């Protein structure tokens, strides 16, 4: 393998679909990764990477994060809940194809893990995993919010257990809180979880991720929720997310000083997601710039994994900008008016609350 960025993709993950067929009623659809994949080729980025198929996560790998009941239920074939549309699912949004969902879920976990390992060995510089279904809502014994196995969490646990990375930063910029990821690593100080999400007083899915939630035991202070409050007006976008990176994410990340960075890279904070899917206005350029900023950490050992994002062009724009950043292309911050705008008052109060809480734990948060 050459020292460039790696891309993970495989058609096996397309097969995760409800039997009723309707991609509108079930918006977490195959087209999401399919369109990103062809977009990377159309724009000439795909051929510059090393393209990898990935693999099934083993039952053992799944059990490093999930319970035995959970893994039997979603990880294995029966032989070895009803929905309004007639298909089967765990709940109304989280569907279950009785032939393919388990396979596709295990592939997503397995492939994010395989990519992280290749990056951790410096066999690959960095990587982007174009996977579905998403993972960050799946917790120890609950599939929910379109998620079955927490691929990023499973990848992180394996890197640790195989001794391939001492300290791991997990950044989650999907607009929803990664409740699963927070839970798994809540008491482990060798994993730093930083989420930027729409919180709005706990009235936005999943409802978790309050600024107060800092971790526990040895892991106190190693869970950082940039929980945006105040709602959609004034608009939430680049000024606020750039501000979050300048003030919270990067300084804490640098103080932590990880050996590898994992990114739960959802693109549902992007333009084209209305309320109540997202309602935020983060541009593709900003996503690629955030990737570029995370590439300064951990000797450039960075792995992104697709979580959420529905609007096809928006998630294609963003994914394109992240891969370009991974390949070394740089974003000039002076090339965009609007990045000159101060962040809105809701974002400033949100960050102010994050700083008040985490000044107990981090020197870079301890002001006068
Ligand atoms: C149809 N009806 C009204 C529209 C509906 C609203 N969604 C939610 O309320 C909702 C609830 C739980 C979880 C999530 C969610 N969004 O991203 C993620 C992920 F895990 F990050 F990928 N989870 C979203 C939509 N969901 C999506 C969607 C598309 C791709 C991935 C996830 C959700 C588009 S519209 C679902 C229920
Ligand atoms: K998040
Ligand atoms: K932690
Ligand atoms: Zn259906
Ligand atoms: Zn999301």
């Amino acid at each position: 393998l050459p020292f460039t960025t790696g891309l993970i993709y495989d058609s096996v993950m397309l097969k995760h679909q409800c039997s009723c067929g309707d991609n509108s009623r079930h918006p977490e659809h195959a087209g999401r990764i399919q369109s990103i994949w062809s977009r990377l080729q159309e724009r000439g980025l795909r051929s510059q990477c090393e393209c990898l198929r990935g693999r099934k996560a083993s039952l053992e790998e799944l059990q490093s994060v999930h319970s035995e009941r959970h893994v039997l239920l979603y990880g294995t074939n029966p032989l070895s809940v009803m929905l309004p549309c007639g298909g089967v699912g765990v709940d109304t949004d989280t569907i279950w194809n009785e032939l393919h969902s388990s396979n596709a879920a295990r592939w997503a976990a397995g492939s994010v893990t395989d990519l992280a390992f290749k990056v951790a060995s410096r066999e690959l510089k960095n990587g982007f995993a174009v996977v579905r279904p998403p993972g960050h809502h799946a917790d120890h014994s609950t599939a929910m919010g379109f998620c079955f196995f927490n691929s990023v969490a499973i990848a992180c646990r394996q890197l640790q257990q195989q001794s391939k990375a001492s300290k791991i930063l997990i950044v989650d910029w999907d607009v929803h809180h990664g409740n699963g990821t927070q839970q798994t690593f809540y008491q482990d100080p060798s994993v730093l979880y930083i989420s930027l999400h729409r919180h709005d007083d706990g009235n936005f899915f999943p409802g978790s991720g309050a600024v107060d939630e800092v971790g526990a035991g040895s892991g106190e202070g190693f869970n950082v929720n940039v929980a945006w409050a105040g709602g959609l007006d004034p608009p939430m976008g680049d000024p606020e997310y750039l501000a979050a990176f300048r003030i919270v994410v990067m300084p804490i990340a640098r103080e932590f000083s990880p050996d590898l960075v994992l990114v739960s890279a959802g693109f549902d904070a992007a333009e084209g997601h209305p309320a109540p899917l997202g309602g935020y206005h983060v541009s593709a350029k900003c996503f690629g710039y955030m990737t570029q900023q995370l590439m300064n950490l951990a000797g450039g050992a960075v792995v992104l994994a697709l979580e959420g994002g529905h609007d096809l062009t928006a998630i294609c724009d963003a994914s394109e900008a992240c891969v370009a950043a991974l390949l070394g292309n740089r974003v000039d911050p002076l090339s965009e008016e609007g990045w000159k705008q101060k962040p809105n008052l809701n974002a400033i109060r949100s960050l102010e609350a994050v700083i008040r809480v985490h000044s107990k734990y981090w020197g870079c948060m301890q002001r006068l």
